[PDB]
């Protein structure tokens, strides 16, 4: 993955270059390694020493800049998207006078040493190209045991108030914010929360989802409660329902009108995963898996190695047999009085996790992995 650190000043600043500065404001408490690499680059290329005015975060640095409390800040590009949450116009307020590119080696997929593996499915709340940065509102762990032919779907509510890994600095915030930092943040957050290894991920957005359902010829689910979606455009009666792509996206997004709200929305997402798996495990879809890869690779990100896809597909083509699927959801209590690490100035709704639910969820993941 590619990112950058820059020295930024106000758009109208008389400052044109780093040699005109004596200090820069930066969150060296939390991004020190990156910040020092920028400062060494500036020393190398411009023979300019800069002292650091420590800020509590990139957001705090940005606030000090616009307030005119500092002349210049360091900005790590990843955090631009975090700043944007409180300051949507931030890009228009600043100019960049020095830029350094950075590359982080992606954490490899982990091959399980047994019959079970965990795949994290992250669903990003935007239309458009897959590289579009947004929140991760779908966060479903799929625990698969090829020996017992069981799958467990664990849904963690988007609003779940948990320590956010990496860019989140392990501070508590809504899980969905982890998606802004990147898929590695979401993965590590859930690995930390459930105490399990996540072998692979799949990341997709609204546009990705539509393309996938189109390719599979829609999906078939059993709907448990009458509801409508997307400003009353779609109406879903009780019973068996065929969902084309737009219908399916409405089906997985609606929560307010459901009897159990977001928990029911979580259950509808789980129904749709099962329905997708049923399409993906048809003889034709398996035989044609390479065409599916070709058709969706520009819109769906995954680190499942090709080799592994081939093994999973071919084992299934040879053996047949359906996976029995069970589902569970992490429970808690909605609150509006807890601080968001990403958005400290805003009152947000979060779900404080129930301890006993966490224990149950963890135990069920372990059981399925071990074949209990
Ligand atoms: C068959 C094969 C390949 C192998 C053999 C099978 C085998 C042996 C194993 C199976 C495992 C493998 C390797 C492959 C199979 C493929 C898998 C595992 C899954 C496919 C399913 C998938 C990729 C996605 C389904 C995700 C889903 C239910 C929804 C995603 C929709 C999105 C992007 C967003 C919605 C966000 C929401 C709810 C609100 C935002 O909306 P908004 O922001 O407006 O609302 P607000 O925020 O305000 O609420
Ligand atoms: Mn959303």
């Amino acid at each position: 993955s590619e990112y950058s650190l820059s020295v930024a000043v106000l758009a109208d600043s008389e400052i044109e270059n780093v040699t005109q500065l004596t200090s820069v404001t930066a969150p060296t408490g939390t991004d020190n390694e990156n910040i020092q690499k920028l400062l060494a680059d500036i020393k190398s290329s411009q023979n300019t020493d800069l002292t650091v005015n420590q800020s509590s975060s990139y957001l705090a640095a940005y606030k000090s800049l616009i307030a005119g409390e500092t002349k210049a800040i360091v900005l790590n590009s990843v955090f631009e998207n975090i700043i944007e949450l409180e300051y949507p116009d931030y890009a228009s307020k600043i100019k960049k006078i020095y830029t350094k590119g950075f590359t982080k080696k992606v954490e490899a997929p982990k091959t399980s040493k047994n019959q079970s593996f965990n795949i994290y499915v992250s669903g990003i709340d935007t239309y458009g190209p897959i590289s579009s940065v947004s929140r991760s509102d779908v966060n479903i762990l799929m625990t698969v045991n090829r020996d017992t032919k069981k799958i467990l779907l664990t849904t963690t509510p988007a609003d779940a108030y948990v320590p956010i890994a990496d860019g989140g600095n392990n501070q508590k915030d809504k899980l969905t914010h982890a998606g802004i930092y990147g898929v590695d943040s979401s993965i590590h957050t859930l690995e930390n929360l459930y105490g399990v290894d996540i072998n692979y991920y799949v990341r997709l957005n609204f546009t990705s989802f539509l393309k996938m359902i189109d390719l599979l010829g829609g999906v078939d689910v059993h709907n448990d409660q009458e509801f409508s979606a997307l400003h009353g455009k779609f109406h879903f009666p009780v019973g068996n329902v065929h969902l084309d792509s737009e219908q399916a996206l409405g089906f997985v997004r609606e929560r307010y009108s459901l009897a159990d709200g977001d928990r029911d929305r979580g259950r509808n997402q789980q129904k749709v995963i099962v329905a997708i798996l049923q399409k993906l495990t048809s003889t034709e879809a398996l035989k044609n898996y390479s065409t599916i890869i070709n058709s969706l690779q520009d819109s769906i990100q995954t680190n499942v190695p090709l080799e592994t896809m081939i093994n999973l597909v071919n084992a299934q083509l040879e053996s047949g047999g359906n996976y029995k699927v069970n589902s569970q959801d992490l429970k808690g209590t909605g609150r509006m009085d807890l601080p968001s690490y990403a958005m400290p100035d805003s009152n947000l709704y979060v779900m404080e996790i129930d301890d006993s639910s966490l224990a149950v969820v963890k135990a069920a993941i372990q059981d399925v992995m071990e074949g209990r």
